[PDB]
């Protein structure tokens, strides 16, 4: 047919040949378009007169709530509506602007400006695993990742409760930084998205124009997803990072299209009859999937940047949810973050799991990374003796 487990050797030819086969099985794609296209507006709506009122668009929710397990059904329901969340004092304010300091004091004890949005090239520091591992986080990413109907007929997708360390990163933007931003777009994929036989059927209700069926939150399928080499080797719920300093509105700030059903709007716009046969549209090999005003002025007319937030705070967003970061010219205040995203543990993520330890172990840049190994021979690194039982699982050992 059309679809490719791995990157097809002709892309375009595929994509021409995904069209003929999609645009056939849809019919009328035009008019499937237009109502999902109406059915997104109501959505857009109700989003700007929530600006209007000045009311929260972002779903907020106390820690102390999640904690307590006392986030009520109508709070779950509204995450799910806008496929992203904030969560209030994740961490106490101190706490994460004590990671900071920590963070800072690691990379001077090891020397690293005479041996190296600044995005730091480093994994294993103490505060970052903490973090990964603590009770806080992985009551968090439990509570997410039960938003997602993961038992699916008479198989479990994944395991909710338990989250795979995903080393990441973390990012520094002192006051007075001048930054571009990243335009929207989307990741766990991009051409995949169309060609990858899993993405057809989690997709299925997008592509058969059945989308009164088509749920976002339908996990059965998104674990056999393995994006092409030319990226990301886990399945992530939900992306997400932990403010290790307050950020202030307007600042260069991240940005989401808090409507998780938005991608079947993206996946169909390439359908349409005003496309040029190899193109669809911005999706190129190696790049993230793009969203523009260009291909969908509704969907940009809907970005939304988040609230102030103290350090501490921690926000989150669908794996299909459309992102970006704000430019910023001479900013006012910090911007630093931890990312720390939601990955149930799976057979996918297993794998990667166990290639995370070996990292860990060696003190080397994860797989999904640059081959930086700054933190091979650095002191006070986390190790594996650092780690809790709850870490220990998410490493699958």
């Amino acid at each position: 047919t059309f679809t490719s487990d791995t990157l097809p050797a002709d892309h375009k030819a595929a994509i021409r040949q995904m069209k003929h086969a999609l645009r056939a099985q849809l019919g009328d794609v035009q008019q499937i378009f237009n109502q999902l296209s109406d059915d997104i507006a109501t959505r857009v709506a109700e989003i700007n007169a929530l600006k209007a009122q000045g009311d929260a668009v972002w779903p907020v929710l106390s820690y102390a709530d999640i904690k307590a397990g006392h986030v009520t059904a109508e709070q779950r329901e509204q995450i799910k509506r806008r496929g992203c969340a904030v969560i209030k004092g994740h961490f106490p304010r101190e706490q994460a602007l004590g990671w900071d300091q920590s963070m800072l004091d690691y990379l001077d004890r090891n020397r690293f400006d005479e041996v190296y949005p600044e995005i730091y090239p480093i994994y294993w520091s103490q505060a970052q695993m903490q973090a990964r591992q603590s009770e806080e986080m992985a009551n968090a990413q439990s509570f997410l990742n039960r938003l997602w109907t993961f038992e699916s007929d008479g198989k479990q997708w994944f395991n909710p409760d338990v989250s795979v360390i995903y080393p990441d990163r973390i990012r520094r933007r002192p006051p007075g930084t001048t930054s571009k931003g990243l335009g929207a777009h989307t990741d766990s994929g991009a051409l995949e998205r169309w060609l990858l036989p899993a993405y057809q059927r989690v997709f299925a209700n997008v592509f058969n124009g059945n989308l009164a069926q088509y749920d976002p939150w339908h996990a059965a399928h998104r674990t056999e997803v393995e994006e092409y080499t030319v990226k990301c080797s886990v399945f992530r719920t939900f992306q997400g990072w932990t403010a290790l300093s307050d950020m202030l509105p307007g600042q260069g700030l991240l940005h989401v299209v808090p409507i998780p059903e938005a991608m079947a709007y993206v996946l169909l716009r390439p359908l349409l009859d005003d496309v040029p046969e190899d193109e669809l549209c911005g999706v190129a090999p190696g790049r993230v999937l793009p969203v523009s005003e260009q291909w969908h002025p509704l969907l940009i007319e809907a970005l939304t940047s988040i609230p102030k937030l103290e350090a501490g705070d921690s926000v989150w967003w669908h794996c299909d949810v459309i992102h970006s970061v704000a430019p910023v010219e001479n900013q006012q205040g910090w911007g630093n973050v931890m990312y720390i995203p939601a990955a149930p543990m799976c057979e996918k993520n297993l794998a990667y799991a166990h290639k995370v330890k070996a990292a860990l172990e060696k003190g080397a840049s994860p797989g999904d990374f640059p081959r930086e190994d700054y933190e091979t021979n650095w002191e006070g690194r986390f190790t594996l003796a650092d780690l809790n039982i709850h870490g220990k699982r998410a490493l699958g050992m």
